[PDB]
C-alpha cells in the first residue's frame, strides 16, 4: 500500500464528497450534478429537469452562482465576483424569466452590487448599491430608491462595516424582509470617528508605486461604529415623493452608552424582535415591537422586553442566543445557560418574564433546528456523555418527559456528529454525518421519522482508502482540578506503543473552541503521522466550549492563562503516557492558536522545542474592540489594562533564547495585522535571539491563494522534519 | 590559538585608531585627546588647548559636534540630534563666546533647525527652518529672514530633497557663500508633482495603529523635481525691506527640457560657475558668471560656456567634475575622459575654449587636491600599473613633464593608499595610509616637502594582532579578451595551496565600483576566513571603475548584463585553481550586488550552491530617476523600456529552483523599497520555490541599529555555515 503524502493534500488526490441541497417547499429541493440543476422529489422520485447544463451555455460569462424567485418564475445570476473580506464581496446581477426563456433588458441592476436578496414569497427585490437600499417590486421596472445617506467608510445602509461583518452578523448583509415581503427592516452603521488600519498593497509588479489600504477598523478601547434601525413598508412606494423610513431607536439600557445591535429576528407579519447588546458585553436587552395599523409606527411594550445578564462572564456563546417564535409569535424557545452552568432550552412567553426550563443535564444543546405544533427538534451532544459528538432530537410538547433520538443508532460505530437540514415545514429533513466514518448524507420522513434512501455513502473514496496506509484517532479524555478534559491523538498506523514516536501539538484555544471531535478529515495531520511518523494531538482544557460555563468562562477577563498553562499541561501528561519522545515535542498554531503557540514558546517551560507562529496575536490592544474587549473588558486603569499588558508575546522575547521559532504571516492581513508580528521580531532581535520569518507578500489572514497555500504547508513542512532529525 | 570570530567583529574588540584633525589657519589644526580639544603648530609643537574636557559639564543637554567661526571667536553647538535620511537630520544650537565665556541667549537659533554654517570670513551665520533661509550678520542680534516660499515636502530653500541629497550633492546643503563671504547663493528644489513612495512604520509596541510615511520620491520615467538658483548678498540687507534675491537661469541649452543643477563653485569675490546637467545625462553645460556693480544682476557670459559631453555613455564617474580656479579667477584645472577613455587633467583659460591636458596615459586621477602659484597636487592610481592603489603626485606649471611622486617609496610594503588633507594654503599636508598593512597617519611641509612626525603609526593594534591567526590578501588579475581583470582573495591562516576551501563571493559590482583595493580591513569575511576557514573573494569587471571608459562603459544602458556575466566568469576561474571546491560556492551583496546576486542566483549556471541578497533592486522601474536614468536611460519603448522589462529578477523565479536563497529587507527602507523584495518572495511562491526570509522591522538601507547590525550577521552566518556543511 502508499502513504498519505503531502501531495496527496496539495493536489487534493483524495476527494471527500457531499450533498449539497437547496429544499424550495415542503416537499422538494435541488441539486446540480454535471452542471444540471435537478428538482428532486422528496416521497418517491418523481424528479424533473429544472435547469441544463447548458442554457447559460452562451453566456459568454461564467456563472459564480444562482438564486430562484421563491414563487418560481425568475432567476438572478450572479458573476463577476470579485471578492472583499471573509464574507462580503462586490458582483455584477442579471435576472432571467423561465416562463419566457428570457433575460430581462431594462432597469437591471448597476454593476458592482453589494448585495441583493428576494422576498421569502413572490418576487420582489432588494438590493445595496454604493452604501444605499432599492428596492424592486418586479424586476423589469424602475428601482425605488430608500436611502440617501450611503458614503464609502463613512454610512452603511443595509451592509455590515468591517467589525460586524467579522464578529457580529458573519455576514455583510443587513436587511430582513417581513415573512410575506410586506415590510422590509435595516441597519445603518456610521465610522465616521471610527479610525483606519493602512497598509501597503504591491500587487503585478507592473504597478510602480505601492497602494495604501484604509479600512476603518476600531481596535480595543477605541472609538467604534454606531448603529440606527429602522422599517419601511414596501407595498406603498411612490413614483413622486421619497421614501419614509420608521426608526426604531434601541432601548435607554442600552442608549446610555456604546452599545450594539446583535439580534434581529421577525415572529409574525406585525411584530420583530431585537437583541442588542453593552460595549460591556454582560448585559444584553431583547424587545418585541408590534405594528400599529392605525399610526403605521412600531411599538416595543416594555411589558414584552427581556433581559440576560452574566455573572461568571458574556452574554451568549459568541453573542445573545437566537429566538424562535411558535406560530402565533406569542412565546418562543431559545438558549439559554440553566443556573448550573449549562445551556438548555426555554419556554418564554412573550409577556412574561420567568421562562420554564424544557432540557436538564449534563450536556448542551447546540442549536434549535425546527419547531412544528407538537414537536421541537434539536441538536445536542448527550449522547453516549461526549462534548465532541452531535446528534438530533426531538421533544413532546405536550409532555417534556418524551424525547426522542433520531440520529444516535442509525449506525453509531461510523456515525457520530450530524447536521440536519429540513424541508419547509419539516414534513423532510436531511441528514448529515461527518464522522467518524466516511460522510454519509441520507433523507428522512417527519411523520413516521423513517429514512427514505441513502443520497451519498462516499464509496469511490472507500475504494481507494483500502489502498493506503491510514492514520488512527484516540478521542478520550482526562482528569485534572477534578474535571475531564477532552483530547484527540492522531496516530500513524501499524501504531507500536513500544516505541518513541514525535509529537506535534495543534492548537487553537480560544473561548468556545473544540479540538477534539468525532469528524472524519483528511488533512495536514494526516500527512504527518501517515508518512512521517508523527503524532499529532490537540486538547481542549479550560476556556474550551460545549462543556458548562464552568469551563467556558475560567479565561473571563484573563486570556492568555489558563489556555496557555493548560496546553502545556497536556504536553506534559503526553510524554508520561510514554509512546512520546519527550525531547521531540513541537507546537504549532494559526489566528488565535498563534498567539497561543507564540505564549507557550514564551513561558520557559522546558517542554517545547520548536514552535510555529502564524498570522498570531502578539498584542491584544491590536485586535478589534468587538472579539477583544467581549473576554477581556476596556484596557484602561479604570478596568482591565494591567492584564491587557503582562498577557503580550513581547513580554517573553528573552525565553524564546531556550527554543527554535518560526514566524509566519501575510503582509495583506486585514484581520490580525502584520503589525502584530512586525512587533514580534522586533523584539525579539532587540535581546538577540536567533529565529526563522517568512512574510507572505498581499495574502491575508487565510493565506489561502491556493500557491501561498503550497509553499507555507511544505515549508512548515520542512521546519518539523528539520527539527525532528527526519530524513 | 585564537582566530578572529564573529564575536570580535560584531563586539568591535581591536578597534583602529585614526587621526582626525581640522586644520584652522595655514599653519595650526584642533583635534581632541581625550574629550579635549588642542590647536596645534605645525612648525613645530604649539598646542594651545583650545577648550577643555570639562568646561561644559555647565550645560545640561547630551552635546553632539562643534564648529568654529574662522575669525575664530565664536563656537557653534549641536544637540537633539534626530536622524533623518542619509546626510538630512534635524537639530538645536547654541552659541557660547570664546572671548567672554558667554552663552548667547537673546536671539538664538530654534529647534528643528535643518542646516546651518558660518560664512568663510568673519562671523556670519546661515540657516534654514520649515525650508525658508535665514541670516544673522552678529550672533547676538535679530535673523534676517530671506524666502518665504519654503513649505514641507514641496519647496526647499537652502537644502536637497531625497533625489538631490542622496544622488547629486550628497548633502543635505545647498546653499553656498562667496570667497570673502559677501553674497550667498542657493538651489530652491520644486516637488509639487513629485508622486509618494508610502510605507509603514511601527515604532514601539505602545503604538496602537502604525504610522504611514510618505516621501516624495522619483521612480525610473516619473516626474522629477524642478530646480531654481539665487545669489543674494549679505551686506546691503535691509530690516524694514524684505530681502532681494537675483535669479540666475539656466542655459538654454538646458531650458527646453528636464535638467539638473550638478555642481556649484565660485571662483573670485564676483565671479560664479553654474554646472547644468539634462535629464538624459549625456550631455553638461559649465556656465561662468560675473557681478556687474550697476545692474546688482549678474552676467553669465557666453564665451565662458564650456560644453563637456560623452557618446560611450555618461559625463562624469556619477556626476561632472568639479573645477579648481586660478587664483586670479581666469584659468582653472578640471579633470575629462581623453580620446582614449582615460581621466587626467586639463587646463582651461576661460575666454578659449579647448582645454589643454596636463597629464596623460593608460591609468586615471583620481581627483585635485591643491593649487599653488607653482603646483598643482593631485592623488592617483598610477603607481606600478594598479588601480587598486592610491597616491599623491605634484605637477610643475612650469613644466609638465616634470612630476615628482610624494608619496609612493615613502614606506613601500606597508603603504599603497593614499588620501591627503593640506593645510589653508599648502604650506602642511597630513597624510593617511589606510592600507594594505596597518594605517599610518603623518604630517608634512610643503617647501621641503619634509617629513617632519608621525602622528600616529597603531602600534597598540599591532600588538593586539600579533596574538590571532589572521588571514592573508591577494590581488591580482587575470585576462579576459586581451584585458586585465583584479581579482582579491582573502585568505585563511596556514592556507593550503593542495587543499579544498569553500568560497563565499562578495558582490557589488555596480557602475565604477571598486571591490579590488590595497585597503586594510577588519570586518565579517576577516571573520570568515580567521575562524570558519572560507576564502572569500572579490572581484572587479565590466563596469567596474578607475580603469577608463572602455571597461567602465560596457555596461552603458545595459545593466545586469556582463557585470553579472563577469561575476560568474570569476567564479568559474577560481574554481579552476584547484584549491577551490566546486560544490561548495556561495554569493552575497547588499545594495547594488543584492541585485547582482539575485540575477546569478536566477541565471541557472549551476555554478552557486546558495546565495544571500541583502536589500537588492529586483526590478529597475522601482529605483529613483536620477541614479537609473543615468545608466539605462528611460522606460519609454522609444528608448529602453525593452531591456528595462528583460533585466528583472522576478522572471528569472523558475531557476530559484536549483539554489538556496535567503532574502532579507528592512520595511523602512526609503531608498530600495521593501517594494523589491516583496515583488521577489511572490514571483518564486508562484513557481514553487522553496527559499528563506526574513523582515527587519522598522529599518532602512544600512541595517546599521546596533543590535540589528548584530542579529543579520549571525543569521547570514548561520547559513552559509548550513549551505556549507560546517560546524
Ligand atoms: C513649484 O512648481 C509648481 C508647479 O509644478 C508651481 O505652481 C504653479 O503651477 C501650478 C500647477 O501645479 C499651477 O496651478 C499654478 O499656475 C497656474 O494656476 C492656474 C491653474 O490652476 C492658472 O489659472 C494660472 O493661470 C492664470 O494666471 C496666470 C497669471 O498668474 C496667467 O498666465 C494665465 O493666463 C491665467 O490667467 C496659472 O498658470 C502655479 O503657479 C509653484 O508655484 C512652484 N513654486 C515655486 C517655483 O516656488
Ligand atoms: C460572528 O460569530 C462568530 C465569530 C467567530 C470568530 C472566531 C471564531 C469563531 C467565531 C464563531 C462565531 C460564531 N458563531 O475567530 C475569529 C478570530 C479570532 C482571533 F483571535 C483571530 F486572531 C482571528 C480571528 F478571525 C474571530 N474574529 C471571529
Ligand atoms: C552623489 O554622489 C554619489 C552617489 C553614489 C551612489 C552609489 C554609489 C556611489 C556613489 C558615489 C557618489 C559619489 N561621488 O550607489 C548608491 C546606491 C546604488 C544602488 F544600486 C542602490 F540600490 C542603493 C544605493 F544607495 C546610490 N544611491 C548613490
Ligand atoms: C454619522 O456620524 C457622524 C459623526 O461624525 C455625523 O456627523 C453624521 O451626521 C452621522 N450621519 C448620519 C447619522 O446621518
Ligand atoms: C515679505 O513677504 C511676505 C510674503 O510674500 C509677506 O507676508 C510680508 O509682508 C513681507 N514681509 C514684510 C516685513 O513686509
Amino acid at each position: 500500500r502508499k502513504t498519505y503524502t503531502l501531495t496527496d493534500y496539495l493536489k487534493n488526490t483524495y476527494r471527500l464528497k457531499l450533498y449539497s441541497l437547496r429544499w424550495i417547499s415542503d416537499h422538494e429541493y435541488l441539486y446540480k450534478q454535471e452542471n444540471n440543476i435537478l428538482v428532486f422529489n422528496a416521497e418517491y422520485g418523481n424528479s424533473s429537469v429544472f435547469l441544463e447544463n447548458s442554457t447559460f451555455d452562451e453566456f459568454g460569462h461564467s456563472i459564480n452562482d444562482y438564486s430562484i424567485s421563491p414563487d418560481g418564475q425568475f432567476i438572478l445570476l450572479e458573476y463577476n465576483y470579485v471578492k472583499q473580506w471573509r464574507h462580503s464581496y462586490t458582483a455584477s446581477y442579471d435576472i432571467y424569466d423561465l416562463n419566457k426563456r428570457q433575460l430581462i433588458t431594462e432597469e437591471r441592476i448597476p454593476n458592482n452590487t453589494q448585495w441583493v436578496t428576494w422576498s421569502p414569497v413572490g418576487h420582489k427585490l432588494a438590493y445595496v448599491w454604493n452604501n444605499d437600499i432599492y428596492v424592486k417590486i418586479e424586476p423589469n421596472l424602475p428601482s425605488y430608491r430608500i436611502t440617501w445617506t450611503g458614503k464609502e467608510d463613512i454610512i452603511y445602509n443595509g451592509i455590515t462595516d468591517w467589525v460586524y461583518e467579522e464578529e457580529v452578523f458573519s455576514a455583510y448583509s443587513a436587511l430582513w424582509w417581513s415573512p410575506n415581503g410586506t415590510f422590509l427592516a435595516y441597519a445603518q452603521f456610521n465610522d465616521t470617528e471610527v479610525p483606519l488600519i493602512e497598509y501597503s498593497f504591491y500587487s503585478d509588479e507592473s504597478l510602480q508605486y505601492p497602494k495604501t489600504v484604509r479600512v476603518p477598523y476600531p481596535k480595543a478601547g477605541a472609538v467604534n461604529p454606531t448603529v440606527k434601525f429602522f422599517v419601511v413598508n414596501t407595498d406603498s412606494l411612490s413614483s413622486v415623493t421619497n421614501a419614509t423610513s420608521i426608526q426604531i431607536t434601541a432601548p435607554a439600557s442600552m442608549l446610555i452608552g456604546d452599545h450594539y445591535l446583535c439580534d434581529v429576528t421577525w415572529a409574525t407579519q406585525e411584530r420583530i424582535s431585537l437583541q442588542w447588546l453593552r460595549r460591556i458585553q454582560n448585559y444584553s436587552v431583547m424587545d418585541i415591537c408590534d405594528y400599529d395599523e392605525s399610526s403605521g409606527r412600531w411599538n416595543c411594550l416594555v411589558a414584552r422586553q427581556h433581559i440576560e445578564m452574566s455573572t461568571t462572564g458574556w452574554v451568549g456563546r459568541f453573542r445573545p442566543s437566537e429566538p424562535h417564535f411558535t406560530l402565533d409569535g406569542n412565546s418562543f424557545y431559545k438558549i439559554i445557560s440553566n443556573e448550573e452552568g449549562y445551556r438548555h432550552i426555554c419556554y418564554f412567553q412573550i409577556d412574561k418574564k420567568d421562562c420554564t426550563f424544557i432540557t436538564k443535564g449534563t450536556w448542551e444543546v447546540i442549536g434549535i433546528e425546527a419547531l412544528t405544533s407538537d414537536y421541537l427538534y434539536y441538536i445536542s451532544n448527550e449522547y453516549k456523555g461526549m462534548p465532541g459528538g452531535r446528534n438530533l432530537y426531538k421533544i413532546q410538547l405536550s409532555d417534556y418527559t418524551k424525547v426522542t433520538c433520531l440520529s444516535c443508532e442509525l449506525n453509531p460505530e461510523r456515525c457520530q456528529y450530524y447536521s440536519v437540514s429540513f424541508s419547509k415545514e419539516a414534513k423532510y429533513y436531511q441528514l448529515r454525518c461527518s464522522g467518524p466514518g466516511l460522510p454519509l448524507y441520507t433523507l428522512h420522513s417527519s411523520v413516521n421519522d423513517k429514512g427514505l434512501r441513502v443520497l451519498e455513502d462516499n464509496s469511490a473514496l472507500d475504494k481507494m482508502l483500502q489502498n493506503v496506509q491510514m492514520p488512527s484517532k484516540k478521542l478520550d479524555f482526562i482528569i485534572l482540578n477534578e474535571t475531564k478534559f477532552w483530547y484527540q491523538m492522531i496516530l500513524p498506523p501499524h501504531f507500536d506503543k513500544s516505541k518513541k514516536y514525535p509529537l506535534l501539538l495543534d492548537v487553537y484555544a480560544g473561548p468556545c473552541s473544540q479540538k477534539a471531535d468525532t469528524v472524519f478529515r483528511l488533512n495536514w495531520a494526516t500527512y504527518l503521522a501517515s508518512t512521517e511518523n508523527i503524532i499529532v494531538a490537540s486538547f481542549d482544557g479550560r476556556g474550551s466550549g460545549y462543556q458548562g460555563d464552568k469551563i467556558m468562562h475560567a479565561i473571563n477577563r484573563r486570556l492568555g492563562t489558563f489556555e496557555v498553562e493548560d496546553q502545556i499541561e497536556a504536553a506534559r501528561q503526553f510524554s508520561k503516557m510514554g509512546f512520546v519522545d519527550n525531547k521531540r515535542i513541537a507546537i504549532w498554531g494559526w489566528s488565535y492558536g498563534g498567539y497561543v503557540t507564540s505564549m507557550v514558546l514564551g513561558s520557559g517551560s522546558g517542554v517545547f522545542k520548536c514552535g510555529i507562529a502564524v498570522a498570531p496575536v502578539s498584542r491584544w490592544e491590536y485586535y478589534d474592540s468587538v472579539y477583544t474587549e467581549r473576554y477581556m473588558g476596556l484596557p484602561t486603569p479604570e478596568d482591565n489594562l494591567d492584564h491587557y499588558r503582562n498577557s503580550t508575546v513581547m513580554s517573553r522575547a528573552e525565553n524564546f533564547k531556550q527554543v527554535e521559532y518560526l514566524l509566519i504571516h501575510g503582509t495583506a492581513d486585514d484581520n490580525v495585522h502584520f503589525q502584530q508580528s512586525a512587533q514580534i521580531s522586533k523584539a525579539l532581535v532587540d535581546v538577540g535571539v536567533d529565529f526563522q520569518a517568512m512574510w507572505y507578500t498581499d495574502e491575508d489572514h487565510g493565506i489561502a491563494s491556493s500557491t501561498a497555500h503550497q509553499h507555507i504547508y511544505t515549508h512548515m513542512s520542512h521546519f518539523i522534519k528539520q527539527c525532528f532529525s527526519l530524513p
